């Protein structure tokens, strides 16, 4: 509900910001702005993934297909967001090392500053919106869009700082009067420009950006891929679980024990406990049920393989 | 085993091909070749993902964590490959529309042809290797690397055809003598080149490439995401399953019925069948077991909620 409205307003803000970029590019006569807009378009994919995930979360119904109900949509959306972000991070690192080998010059720092502060305020507003998720499946999914919004805001920060760096240290004697640049490899050749060391600042800070993005994304992907692999949660303990279950009176062993986490706090477990008398079984059944209860798990299915 | 050796030899061939590209770039004095090599590096990610998936497939052991055993590693690898490929396809489409708006000229068609036929033969060899997967989990994972190798070979085909197109229709009067190009937007300005319509061939065929890649990838991702969501397989029928189970003598109803697919042909099912006499339960248990047997499922766990 409220998270749905948050996603909707954030997506609307992204599209309005794209419209703003194309409108300011109409005035600047620049194709690089079109490139930046088309590359920032990639947030719409993650936003619509989170949207459809939240839409399918409210299914919680047993059907003729997927008799559990579409409860794992949240986890699937989180995993999709994590993998997509890692791929985008790889691509950004590739472009960064390319530009680091070839230091392309900067263009239009004032309007880049304007649009960068615009994106700064917008992305900080979006981050303040997505900070209550830094039951559980909701935060599990929203962590992906939080990571993407953090990447957005950090790109805004880095581009604004680079803009001011050029503004404050690049006299850039390159056009109009007698003006060349010694640090450019080949400016379409057949005084020298200002201090050129700032040229590599964009890649040498984009590398830090992608570093922090990987370092912060890895936990979300780890948790999600662990949940989807049918692994035991961190809370319960098999070693003492089976020991207590055996120590229960009436039981003699356990053939097969299975525990996993469906989507969230509700986890399921099955067993093959064995008794000796069929006359009294419901008492030991209630006993095993309350053992599981006191040990976390509440969705139980135990089969008395008699003798 | 043999699939492991296939992955190993293919990865070795990719690295040898990267070495070949850097060696021929040392001779050509071209950074675009470095860009192409660094972009073709992305296949190593998918190959190592498939590698670690195949390495974890052979676990099949009950442990203190993930009591089922790491059997879903195959499906997880397939899903990772599918999502990664879709993200890369998005990036390629973005670069393609950018180059379609700005038709950058072509460089060094002869050596591009040489390396393109090299990549052609290598990728066709790799495809012939990965054609037995066009139990089930093996093919399910290998479909990802098959899709990536198809993308590789199709990129080789498209670049070779574009190379011959330039070779056979681009006299390109652009350098040396009196030579300009009317179709270039601004060749760093303050006869005209040959027929320029071929300039857009690279994007207008890369779009077909990404179209066919999406159209062929979607089934793999669909199947994988359906398996990981705990959905009923396509084989069995709940509507008649529950009906027969009720028609069984002794049973009176079924509280909760759950069916899902663990990783492959081995699927699991649980139930809550209810009887009336605890004196005789093993007979109806064997009956329900053989009903499930004749109806597919073999991993069973049924609990007699008595009265
Ligand atoms: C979906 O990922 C985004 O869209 C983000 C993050 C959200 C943002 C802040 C809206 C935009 C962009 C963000 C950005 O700032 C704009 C560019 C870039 C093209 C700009 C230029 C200049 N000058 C450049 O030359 C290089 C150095 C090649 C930049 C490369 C990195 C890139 C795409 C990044 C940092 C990526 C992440
Ligand atoms: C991991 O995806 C790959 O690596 C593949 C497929 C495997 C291949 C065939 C080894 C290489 C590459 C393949 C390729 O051919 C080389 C380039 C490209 C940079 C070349 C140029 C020229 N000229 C260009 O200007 C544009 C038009 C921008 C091309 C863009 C597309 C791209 C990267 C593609 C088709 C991507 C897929």
């Amino acid at each position: 509900g409220r998270n749905r409205g948050r996603l909707l307003c954030m997506l609307a803000l992204t599209f309005m910001f794209m419209v703003l970029e194309v409108v300011v590019s109409r005035v600047t006569s620049s194709l690089a702005m079109l490139s930046d807009s088309f590359h920032m378009l990639s947030d719409v994919l993650a936003l619509v993934v989170a949207l459809v995930a939240e839409r399918f979360a409210r299914r919680t119904h047993a059907t003729q297909k997927n008799t559990f109900g579409w409860i794992r949509a949240e986890v699937m959306g989180a995993l999709v967001n994590a993998i997509f972000l890692t791929g985008l991070c790889f691509a950004i690192l590739l472009e960064a090392i390319e530009r680091f080998i070839e230091p392309h010059e900067m263009q239009q720092p004032l309007v880049v500053l304007g649009v960068g502060v615009a994106g700064l305020l917008v992305n900080v507003l979006g981050l303040c919106l997505f900070h209550h998720h830094s039951d559980r499946a909701g935060q599990l999914n929203m962590r992906g869009v939080f990571l993407h919004v953090l990447g957005d805001a950090l790109g805004s920060v880095i581009v604004v700082v680079n803009a001011l760096v050029f503004y404050f240290s690049w006299k850039g004697c390159s056009e109009g009067d007698f003006c060349v640049n010694p640090c450019f490899p080949d400016p379409c050749k057949a005084y020298e420009a200002g201090p050129c060391w700032v040229l590599y600042l964009d890649p040498t800070l984009c590398v830090v950006m992608v570093c922090i993005l990987l370092y912060t994304t890895y936990p979300l992907l780890k948790e999600s891929a662990l949940i989807l692999l049918q692994t035991v949660p961190k809370q319960i303990d098999i070693r003492n679980l089976i020991k207590e279950l055996r120590n229960v009176e009436g039981v003699e062993e356990v053939h097969e024990l299975h525990v996993w986490q469906l989507a969230g706090s509700r986890i399921i477990a099955t067993a093959h406990i064995k008794c000796e008398d069929p006359t009294s079984y419901m008492e030991v059944a209630k006993t095993i049920k309350d053992v599981f209860h006191n040990h976390g798990i509440h969705a139980t299915t135990i089969q008395p393989e008699f003798a």
